């Protein structure tokens, strides 16, 4: 469905996701604090696992190293490429 | 240049500005509320107008049409792009 | 409500030490590293400078307590001093 939640707290986001049956479910939050700063929750097993969205100097995201001028880029390379250096995909 | 971040009291923010040597010049807001949306106050002449920045469902940000990628984008790009429909008003920094 | 904008430095630190108030406080973001962060705190007629520091699992911090977000770094020092000789106290400018 949608994976985009804007400023929903962490804990909300986590108990949201923590729910979810099928590793591999995930959201995007935005900070209230820093604007543009995103972070990705993906459920996996009994944890739900979070990554930082970096942004490079040109505003690029990546989570490790390739970059992606939007988050929906982002979210579908990483639809058939892990997102740990363990195998998550979506 | 570095972006400066704080909690002008609203009145003294919308003081500031206008009182700027330029219209362009502009400062953003963000929602004190649930949602925490972003808006755009820029001075032109005496006043300050506001630009709601919307959001879609793939976390992109837009004035009107044109999406982008971050709040960093869209600013520069309506550097070159008037944000207005009617007058002609380029974004520009604090002076 | 929060405010940013494109601000000089100078402009920046001379409305600063303009404050009434030693303790009130501006947050500067990088212009190479988009979300990276310091904090400029007015303290005299001087502007302190403290960087928010990042570690390996994300928390920010200024010195050994760490936070998980920057509006909790903030608000804490809103009532713990970011100075351990002077008693600076966070406060929002007026
Ligand atoms: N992105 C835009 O604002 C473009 C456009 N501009 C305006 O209306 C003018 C003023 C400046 C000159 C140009 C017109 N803006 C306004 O009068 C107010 C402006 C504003 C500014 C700040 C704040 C504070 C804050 O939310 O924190 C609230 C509201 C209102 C914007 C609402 C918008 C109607 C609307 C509502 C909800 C969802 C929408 C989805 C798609 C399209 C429209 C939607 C109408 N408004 C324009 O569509
Ligand atoms: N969180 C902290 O700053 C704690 C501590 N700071 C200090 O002692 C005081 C400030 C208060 C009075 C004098 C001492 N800080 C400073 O003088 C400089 C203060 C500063 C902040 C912002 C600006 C503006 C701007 O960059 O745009 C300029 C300078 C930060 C210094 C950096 C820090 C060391 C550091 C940090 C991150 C990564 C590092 C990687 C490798 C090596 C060192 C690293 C040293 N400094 C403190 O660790
Ligand atoms: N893009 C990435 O996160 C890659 C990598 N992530 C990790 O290893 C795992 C998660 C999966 C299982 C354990 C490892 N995440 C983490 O350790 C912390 C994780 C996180 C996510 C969301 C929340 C808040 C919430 O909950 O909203 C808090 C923390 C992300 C990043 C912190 C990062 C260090 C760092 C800090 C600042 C700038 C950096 C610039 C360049 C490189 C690293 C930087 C270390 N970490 C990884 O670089």
């Amino acid at each position: 469905g949608p994976w985009f939640f804007g400023k929903i707290p962490r804990a909300k986001a986590e108990e949201m996701l923590s729910k979810q049956r099928h590793d591999g479910a995930f959201l995007i939050r935005e900070s209230e604090s820093a604007p543009g700063d995103f972070s990705l929750s993906v459920k996996f097993g009994n944890d739900v696992q979070h990554f930082k969205v970096l942004r490079d100097g040109a505003g690029k995201y990546f989570l490790w190293v390739v970059k992606f001028n939007s988050l929906n880029e982002l979210v579908d390379y990483h639809r058939s490429t892990s997102v740990s250096r363990n195998q998550q995909i979506f």
